[PDB]
């Protein structure tokens, strides 16, 4: 059927858009290919933890996987599983694996909650056509409040066993002259203190994050999406995947939408039409829809920038072996709280998460997720044979990112007389994981594939809202930027277009 506005997906861009549309009185249908995560499972919990993965952990895979960095300790808990509509999707391209959330809330279900504003000077570099004053004066504050960002208590952090791992890396970094910063989060840190005191059910302190948090984490289903539903003007249909988009002969857009069950069986194929169409299917999903539409002739006036300009936010993972006298602890909160800010906008820039590890026994490993400044970009290229966009990124394109991460961590190793681990990513000696991405950015870049508010070039009332807009890099964990940009865009689009 017809609905005035359709939003594809339910991640950050989508959720912001739908809230503001509903508040403007626009009846809005959100179409989400994953589940609404609210049914207690066989362990009584909605989500599986990292030490008890099951089919809930994975989007249509036949075996669970260890969290990256932890195969040596967590492969023992891996099991064969039925393909199921689980929460975390490892999307494999030829030389890159991109991890995304699947469900009501998108990546907010599976991410580490880290809510970080980009450096203004870097924002101005990457998006020079955007007025940075309204971003910092209005939209970043709006995002901060709506997301329910909060801050860890410094004395609790300093004292608790659950953050020893962070304190160890802080001390090691400090010997190299490198500073750390606290990382704001949407996980309720008050709740986390109570978990450590045995006062409330554990989640972050029970090895949960990447397959969802049963408590504590204010994912988008609790924040923007709950508010959107509260307007009375928004509904969400789950296990509904948009496959194609066309402009109807009489105006507006028509979608082919597959409804599946949680086993992936096709239940129905529906045609859903609308006046206003907002894409919030993520860097991968929105880009694939538009490359498909261009190259199959259903949106033939899309431009050549559709598909272009993808980067992995410079993501690189690495690990150091601590001295025996610097154990990192068996009990590590699953929510990071500290990072190393070595980002000055130069090509040497690194902003690196001090990542917890879930093994739950002492390994002496410090793990890091580095965000780097690497100019290389990929393109999503439609394959009509398999009906898939394929990302053409090759591993050598991450060499600048590896080189930056390695220069930084080499300083820390030199100051401390430590070495890397080489065995965390596979049997081949490899200290830097260079073929994964948690932060996909680009494919439908703001001001190139779209105008400076995400209006898709060549079309009226067709909008992109999400990580596909960002030009490959933001220098920090990306969801606050996606959120704030979406606030900016939807406010302007509603004013001028709706
Ligand atoms: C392991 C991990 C850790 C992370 N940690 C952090 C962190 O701590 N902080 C941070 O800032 N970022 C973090 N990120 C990144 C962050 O989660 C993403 O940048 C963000 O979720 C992207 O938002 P989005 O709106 O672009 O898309 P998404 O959040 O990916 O949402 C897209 C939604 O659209 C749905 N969808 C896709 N295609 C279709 C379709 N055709 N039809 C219907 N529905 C569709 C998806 O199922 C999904 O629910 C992390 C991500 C991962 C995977
Ligand atoms: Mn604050
Ligand atoms: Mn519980
Ligand atoms: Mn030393």
């Amino acid at each position: 059927g017809y609905v005035p506005a359709v939003v594809i997906g339910t991640g950050y861009g989508a959720a912001v858009s739908a809230l503001r549309l509903g508040e403007a009185g626009v009846q809005t249908l959100m179409l989400e290919m994953g589940q609404l995560w609210n049914q207690p499972g066989p362990d009584g919990n909605i989500f599986c933890g990292m030490l008890n993965p099951d089919k809930r952990s994975s989007w249509f895979k036949n075996r669970t996987e260890a969290p990256l960095g932890s195969f040596l300790w967590l492969d023992v808990v891996n099991r064969n599983i039925d393909p199921y509509a689980g929460v975390l999707d490892r999307v494999n391209y030829d030389q890159m694996s991109v991890y995304v959330g699947r469900g009501v809330g998108g990546g907010s279900l599976v991410n580490g909650g880290m809510a970080v504003e980009p450096k203004r000077s870097y924002f101005e570099e990457i998006l020079p056509r955007v007025d940075s004053s309204e971003m910092y004066d209005r939209y970043f504050p709006r995002a901060n409040s709506m997301l329910r960002v909060n801050h860890i208590d410094t004395k609790w952090f300093e004292d608790t066993e659950w953050y020893k791992f962070a304190r160890v890396s802080r001390e090691q970094a400090g010997k190299a002259g490198l500073g750390t910063v606290f990382v704001p989060n949407v996980y309720d840190f008050g709740y986390m203190q109570r978990e450590a005191a045995g006062e409330v059910p554990k989640s972050a302190l029970a090895t949960e994050v990447i397959y969802g948090n049963n408590h504590g984490k204010q994912s988008l289903d609790k924040t923007y999406l709950a508010a959107a539903l509260g307007t009375g003007k928004v509904t969400i249909q789950t296990l509904h995947q948009v496959k194609t988009i066309r402009q109807t002969k009489d105006g507006g857009y028509a979608l082919t939408v597959e409804q599946k069950d949680t086993d992936g069986k096709l239940l129905a194929t529906k045609e859903i039409s609308c006046r206003y169409l907002f894409l919030g299917a993520g860097s991968l999903g929105s880009t694939e829809l538009l490359v498909r539409a261009r190259d199959t002739g259903t949106l033939p006036n899309l431009n050549s920038e559709v598909g272009a300009g993808w980067g992995p936010n410079g993501n690189i993972m690495t690990a150091r072996a601590n001295h025996m006298w610097n154990p990192t602890g068996a009990h590590q909160s699953s929510i990071p709280a500290l990072g190393i800010d070595a980002w000055d906008n130069s090509d040497s820039s690194v902003f690196a998460e001090i990542a917890p590890m879930p093994a739950g026994l002492e390994t002496w490993v410090s793990l890091y997720l580095a965000i780097t400044k690497n100019p290389q970009r990929g393109t999503f290229v439609y394959d009509a044979a398999t009906d898939r966009a394929k990302l053409n990124w090759t591993r050598d394109q991450n060499a600048p990112a590896v080189n930056a991460a390695k220069a930084l961590f080499d300083r820390i190793n030199k100051a401390n007389g430590t070495i890397y681990r080489y065995d965390l990513f596979g049997t081949q000696l490899k200290a830097f994981a260079d073929d994964f991405c948690y932060h996909p950015l680009g494919g439908c870049v703001l001001g190139k594939a779209t105008d400076d508010y995400g209006r898709v070039a060549g079309y009226k009332n067709l909008y992109v809202t999400d990580g596909s807009l960002i030009p490959g890099s933001v220098g920090v964990n990306p969801f606050v930027t996606i959120t704030a940009l979406a606030e900016r865009n939807v406010e302007r689009i509603i004013k001028q277009d709706v």
